């Protein structure tokens, strides 16, 4: 499913991402915008044969099992397909582990290149408080 901006902000807020590890909600919404265009079904293959899954494009090389990334790790202990559900719970819980892993949100290349150091609060203006 394709989330609307404010709908996703609300779902993410409800799942505890607002200021998770010091990253305000705008950061997560911006990251989702540029990783997946708010589409829970987004997949993208990487050059190394791993694949990114879901609304935050979580990579099978470390974080989930898709059965076709030899050497993969599955740190979130989930099948990668659970990251494609219209329920973002699995994506959010795995994202919490990722952002705690020491590199913070720099683990998302699109956040680093397109959200970091911008006015991310603009991504939540108009949502209900």
């Amino acid at each position: 499913k394709v989330f609307g901006r404010c709908e996703l902000a609300a779902a993410m807020k409800r799942h505890g991402l607002d200021n998770y590890r010091g990253y305000s909600l705008g950061n997560w919404v911006c990251a989702a915008k540029f990783e997946s265009n708010f589409n829970t079904q987004a997949t993208n293959r990487n050059t190394d044969g791993s694949t990114d899954y879901g609304i935050l494009q979580i990579n099978s090389r470390w974080w989930c099992n898709d059965g076709r990334t030899p050497g993969s790790r599955n740190l979130c202990n989930i099948p990668c397909s659970a990251l494609l559900s219209s329920d973002i719970t699995a994506s959010v819980n795995c994202a919490k582990k990722i952002v705690s892993d020491g590199n913070g949100m720099n683990a998302w290349v699109a956040w680093r290149n397109r959200c970091k150091g911008t006015d991310v609060q603009a991504w939540i203006r108009g949502c209900r408080l």
